[PDB]
């Protein structure tokens, strides 16, 4: 009896930090832009793997955000840590979603993320001068890849840095958590911890975005106070996570890819070309791309039905031969753009332009300063983290010229 399903288990895991999975693969490769997968509960949902239709999709507002939804779609037993908890507007439609967006865009806009250049600049440096200082070989997502991102989102958002030990260790067990108890449990210790914040700003007014909710938005009861808390909190963890690996995985591609990394070493107006790239390319994001469907929707001749859960998967629609040539080959000088590696529609990426940022300085920084960077381990030995969760890797091991 044959095993063959037209409902393949979703999702899978990278074999290759900078690769489809074998199963998304099949996936791309099958026409139409919709396909059926089975969720780790035995639940069908459908995902949407063409570039197009998932731009379309993602503007739908039939497809609602709304993760306390009954048919959402839950990737893993750690989801049920979100469905029964306090919504950032992250999960939210229009208009709530509007009127709780427009509490943080500020922080966010093109004047103030460069008026950040500097200090970026000078935490990257900062973190550098230590790893350099101490010699290799070092772990760099201990040292460099976390720290960094951790140390620019905490004082935006006004939580002090002296506790990052504290919220780095929580935002990692919710993320990355495959059971529902553990997910909760950092849940908890960081709403907690950003409960007593907002307190002492109410004591004493504080600096960043969590200072100004708690002295504006707050005092005037136009956000709740466990909204507050889930709106920091989203702005915490997206800000860790998500830079962290795109610095981790690019780094591992770039060395795989020797010729390009010697291409943009030589030319370093070539940077914000290789950072929109390796978003295209690496689409870390796959988690973040849950709907719930609230109408019928047609969808080229395919239906999704009210009450279905839709999992826009921009990994596979960043692949989509129709609009990158030769979509599963890196390269820095095409035309990445319209990739969907942060989104498309109401809720694109609050942070992409953060994000973007943080990449192009850190990558212009290690080749000035650690021009001989090399992994310190073969990329196979390398441990990928699944599907689950935002990809890369918890440790990478690297090596370079000692100067001392
Ligand atoms: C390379 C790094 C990043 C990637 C690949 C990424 C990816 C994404 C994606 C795909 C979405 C859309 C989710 C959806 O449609 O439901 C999203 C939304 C969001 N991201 Fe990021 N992100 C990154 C970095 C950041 C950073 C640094 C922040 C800083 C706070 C951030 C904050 C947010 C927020 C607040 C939203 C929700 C926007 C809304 O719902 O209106 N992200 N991100
Ligand atoms: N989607 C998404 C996304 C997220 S980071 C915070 C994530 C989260 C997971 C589980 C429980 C609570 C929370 Cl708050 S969800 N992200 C990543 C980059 N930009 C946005």
């Amino acid at each position: 009896t044959p095993q063959t399903t037209d409902a393949p288990a979703f999702p899978s895991n990278r074999s290759c930090p900078y690769q489809l999975p074998d199963g998304y693969a099949q996936l791309r490769d099958t026409p139409g832009p919709l396909h059926r997968v089975t969720l780790y509960d035995g639940r069908q949902a459908w995902v949407v793997t063409k570039h197009e239709a998932a731009r379309k999709l993602l503007g739908d507002p039939r497809l609602s955000s709304n993760r306390t939804d009954d048919n959402f779609p839950a990737t893993s037993p750690a989801f049920e840590a979100v469905r029964e908890s306090p919504q950032a507007f992250i999960g939210l439609d229009p208009p709530e979603h509007g009127t709780r967006r427009r509490m943080t865009i500020s922080e966010f806009t093109v004047k103030r993320i460069k008026g950040m250049r500097p200090e970026v600049e000078e935490v990257v440096h900062g973190f550098l001068d230590e790893m350099l200082a101490a010699g290799p070989t070092a772990d760099l997502v201990s040292q460099f890849a976390l720290p960094v991102p951790s140390m620019v989102i905490c004082r935006l958002l006004g939580v002090p840095y002296a506790d990052h030990e504290f919220f780095q260790d929580a935002s990692k067990r919710l993320v990355q958590s495959t059971d529902a108890q553990s997910a909760l449990t950092a849940r908890n210790d960081l709403a907690g911890y950003l409960d007593g914040l907002i307190t002492q700003f109410q004591t004493e007014p504080g600096a960043g975005l969590v200072g100004a909710l708690v002295a504006d938005q707050l005092a005037n009861g136009e956000i709740d106070r466990e909204e507050l808390i889930s709106t920091a909190m989203l702005l915490l963890i997206a800000g860790h996570e998500t830079t962290a690996s795109m610095t981790s995985l690019s780094v591992i591609t770039l060395l795989d890819h020797p010729e390009q990394y010697a291409a943009l070493r030589a030319d370093r107006s070539l940077v914000p070309g290789a950072v929109e790239e390796l978003l295209r390319y690496l689409a870390i994001a796959d988690i973040a791309g849950g709907r719930v469907a609230t109408a019928d929707i047609e969808v080229e001749g395919q239906l999704i039905r009210a009450g279905e859960g839709v999992i826009v998967v921009n990994s596979i629609a960043n692949r989509d031969g129709t609009v990158y040539e030769d979509p599963d080959a890196l390269d820095i000088h095409r035309s990445a753009r319209h990739h969907l590696a942060f989104g498309f529609g109401v809720h694109q990426c609050l942070g992409q332009n953060l994000a973007r940022l943080e990449l192009e300085v850190i990558l212009n920084a290690l080749m000035d300063r650690v021009p001989t960077l090399r992994l310190a381990v073969p990329v196979e030995q390398l441990v990928l983290r699944p599907g689950t969760t935002i990809q890369g890797v918890n440790e990478l091991p690297v090596t370079w010229h000692h100067h001392h």
